[PDB]
């Protein structure tokens, strides 16, 4: 029969036999490669864009089958890709996407307070997804457990020798810049970018303050000024990417103290009151550690005196501090991916004909 003018109402529609191929061309053989440069979140926008033509039919197991198969492919191609970074990445920020969208679009008023009104005409209408977003949660929270693993093993060997000491510091930044570039450029959120960054500089916190407390090769006036520069860049760093509101300087606190400990005078009660003042974030254990370990790099200097250990030891008797001498380097801090809607409207998502989908046509 005669059709009107119909504008795009930004859904996407597939017959039931075609989702394998769906699932096949928009994840299991997706390489985020071909994506630039579209849209970061692509996929994440067009299963969105399926979803809510299958809520829009009351098609509730095109709803339950698509979610279910999605999950199903994403993992698959992460067990697959296991030590890809760009490719961790790249399921994390589609995977906090897609789940972005079921909020924003949920039809739940605590949700849509920063939606415009035409976005609220995008608004699933017949399902309550709740249990699927919750799926969707703790798989973003398994892939940034990936993501994290890949990034503090590639990390893991250039850590001492770039701290200490084979690496460079340039060589830490260099893979430093080459995993914020990709996470950004894939649309991870900012918030999500600030928690790694601040996990990867704890570790390098945690693996060099171990190298400090164990080693008496390293625990000398040099290595603690080399040491506290290389902190600083490692800082500028940080500031230079707007990455300072991460909380990963604060990481380091206790490594920076140990090389400022280094650093200072160690023979009178005024040095040890410094000493005890300034190293607030070292154990009473750590700081009388690395003060045992201590070694002059010349004969004009002597060790660290038996007295002077004592002294310490009764100045920090008020402390109770843990127990253990070392970092545990595989600490992981709690995370929160919060709720982040869009400005963007579905009714502008263009597909490339080089993701093969031309068989969803547009609604």
């Amino acid at each position: 029969v005669q059709r009107k003018e119909k504008d795009f109402q930004g859904m996407l529609e597939y017959h039931k036999e075609d989702e394998a191929l769906l699932i096949r061309n928009l994840v299991t053989d997706l390489k985020p490669q071909m994506l630039s440069g579209t849209v970061p979140c692509l996929p994440a926008y067009i299963l969105y864009m399926c979803i809510r033509h299958a809520d829009y039919t009351n098609d509730d197991l095109k709803v339950h089958s698509l979610l279910t198969s999605t999950i199903n492919g994403i993992k698959k191609v992460l067990k697959k890709h296991n030590d890809d970074f760009e490719m961790t990445s790249f399921w994390l920020s589609n995977t906090c996407r897609l789940l972005h969208c079921l909020k924003q679009y949920s039809g739940d008023e605590g949700f849509m307070t920063q939606n415009t009104a035409k976005q609220n005409e995008h608004c699933l209408k017949n399902f309550d997804l709740t249990e699927y977003r919750q799926v969707l949660s703790d798989l973003s929270i398994q892939i940034y457990q990936q993501l994290i693993k890949i990034a503090e093993g590639v990390l893991q060997p250039m850590i001492v020798s770039a701290m200490l000491e084979s690496y460079c510091l340039e060589a830490i930044i260099r893979q430093m810049n080459a995993f914020h570039t990709v996470m950004c450029d894939q649309g991870l959120d900012p918030e999500i970018i600030l928690q790694v960054f601040k996990q990867l500089f704890y570790m390098i916190n945690a693996v060099t303050l171990n190298n400090l407390l164990l080693r008496k090769d390293v625990c000398s006036w040099s290595t603690g000024m080399q040491l506290r520069y290389n902190i600083s860049q490692l800082e500028e760093w940080l500031r230079g990417r707007n990455l300072h509101q991460s909380g990963a300087v604060q990481t380091m606190e206790p490594l920076i103290q140990a090389a400022q400990l280094l650093q200072l005078k160690k023979k009178t009660q005024e040095d040890a009151e410094a000493i005890c003042s300034l190293c607030t974030s070292l154990s009473t254990q750590q700081i009388v550690k690395i003060l045992n370990l201590y070694t002059p790099l010349n004969e004009f200097e002597e060790r660290v005196t038996v007295a002077f250990i004592r002294t310490i030891q009764a100045q920090l008797q008020e402390r109770n501090d843990p127990q253990q001498l070392l970092l545990d380097a595989k600490h992981m801090f709690p995370v929160l991916f919060p709720f982040n809607p869009s400005s963007l409207t579905m009714d502008s998502i263009h597909i490339p004909a080089c993701l093969n989908l031309e068989f969803l046509n547009e609604v």
